DNA sequence: ATCTGGGTAGTATATGCTATCCTAATTTATATCTGGGTAGCATAGGCTATCCTATC
DNA sequence: GATAGGATAGCCTATGCTACCCAGATATAAATTAGGATAGCATATACTACCCAGAT
């Protein structure tokens, strides 16, 4: 058939469980259960995080929000365009304002220590499948000063 | 103004503001030179702006569009809730605030640094729509591998 | 529900059959790896195979496989084997004495070619679980003659 | 006359004390005892079978009761029939597994220099005295490999 | 009272979500591919005279 | 004058030959679910000069 329901009332970051999500997730946490991690920090501030690109936008989706479900305490950014970096060799090199082809979304955390164990976990995952997958390259995030948004200072919450 | 003036989705460049914009910058950015360029083409960080307002951000992109010749943006986006007052437990991962941001990659510590403290230092001497700009050291070591294909190289090298 | 009787076919049909049809062909495909003549001119019976070993029912298929493989063949009833000299300077028994294990004979026109008959059937054994590997063989290699000149040309009288 | 049937007390391949099988035996033990030979391995390795066939059914079986008692190590079988083979004229063949009215049984003898002694005995001492028996003739199998020497259980003497 | 810069509506286009087809072990039948056991025709190895010539 | 000697039984011991119909191991096509992915409102920007009032 068609699309069952353009708008499904759900804005930015309303995202619900999903059999596909609930699969990627629980294959995450699975490697993330490979070592002894922390998914939170007492304070809970966002200095750090994984960047996750490349690939295409369908498959970079599903890995962001399975990401998200495998850490309920984790903080994602939205998927969006990219540039063209610097070009090997002293040619012509592309403007600032263009638009690429290749997305990215960006994942918030605490500490630097889980994060790289989440990075190394999604190349994991990543590793095990094939098609587009491949080419979504992962990196790593260290926001020493801060992506700072109140954090509601935790209460018993 | 308004409607499609034929322009594309990335098409702009030269304006006296962000010209005023990006001469207030490099003056912050020319008191001690540094390695603005790298051998490898690919950079070890990026830039994250974030804050003032939708309009500001978009002001300080073109600023530093036309403000260096390494540098290249991807579109504003938006940022993840830290913790949400609205309702009584924490909001779900993917909960994203009305705070904007947007990407521009700079190699070597020093220089990635720089062109975000003169970004927070123009805007203060600004008004205060933007004074509530804040960036952060967003340093990976593994580096991100961009796509460096300009938009010449259909027809040019 | 229905056994096997008198079906009139005395001793030498050796009538097509599907079990022995599928064993003859494995055989013949086994014996069509050397080049050795099936027949000899005068016809005259100084070798052969002889086979023993393996439960009662293995050996009469084997031997009526072997049959239907080689047109060219002559081959013995089954019987039980005698008790031959084991280890043991003991109580060593009857010469007359017979075993509880079954034997077939083969009666071919020479002997390379007996032997490559019986190297196939050893192979073809071996390619085999149940009780079909206890089957052994052994080469026969009758120097004096086994010879009994018909007198009846069953062709046409 | 006196035909009778009934249990006569011995199983398969039980030899026998008879007038007449110790007649034939000792025939065929004085003619192999001209020239003494290994009547079996150090080993127990038998490289030489015996195919006593011919004659008739009956005059076949005395000989076979008459050679179980004149051999140290011999492996007669049970008496059996053989394959029919050519047939008259150059083209026509008859069937593989057609057999004929000529029984036979398998003996077995170690060493090839004591089984053609057996031959030359049991084809002569049996041939050359009875008409019906005149046809035993003998093709005893001149191996050149081994067969089954130990086909036994451990149950020696039908006992431990 | 002009400066002044500095933010700023009003469209084509890329998104966070929710929807809809290739594949990939994963069973799972599906045929095979050989071994049991089925009887008259044949078959052993025992018997007390039978042998009947066949033989002295 | 019995016997050489095959041969003579006939039920005892129990063999097998012809051909199979079942009784399972053993590959092996074919499904099969299930895990991947590919898609629409409603927002989000980029570009559009221009407004347009701080801000004196």
């Amino acid at each position: 058939r068609r699309k069952k329901g353009g708008w499904f009332g759900k804005h930015r970051g309303q995202g619900g469980s999903n059999p596909k999500f609930e699969n990627i997730a629980e294959g995450l946490r699975a490697l993330l259960a490979r070592s002894h991690v922390e998914r939170t920090t007492d304070e809970g501030t966002w200095v750090a995080g994984v960047f996750v690109y490349g690939g295409s936008k369908t498959s970079l989706y599903n890995l962001r929000r399975g990401t998200a479900l495998a850490i309920p305490q984790c903080r994602l950014t939205p998927l969006s365009r990219l540039p063209f970096g610097m070009a090997p060799g002293p040619g012509p090199q592309p403007g600032p304002l263009r638009e690429s082809i290749v997305c990215y979304f960006m994942v918030f955390l605490q500490t630097h220590i889980f994060a790289e164990v989440l990075k190394d976990a999604i190349k994991d995952l990543v590793m095990t499948k094939p098609a587009p997958t491949c080419n979504i390259r992962v990196t790593v995030c260290s926001f020493d000063d801060g992506v700072d948004l109140p954090p509601w200072f935790p209460p018993m919450v």
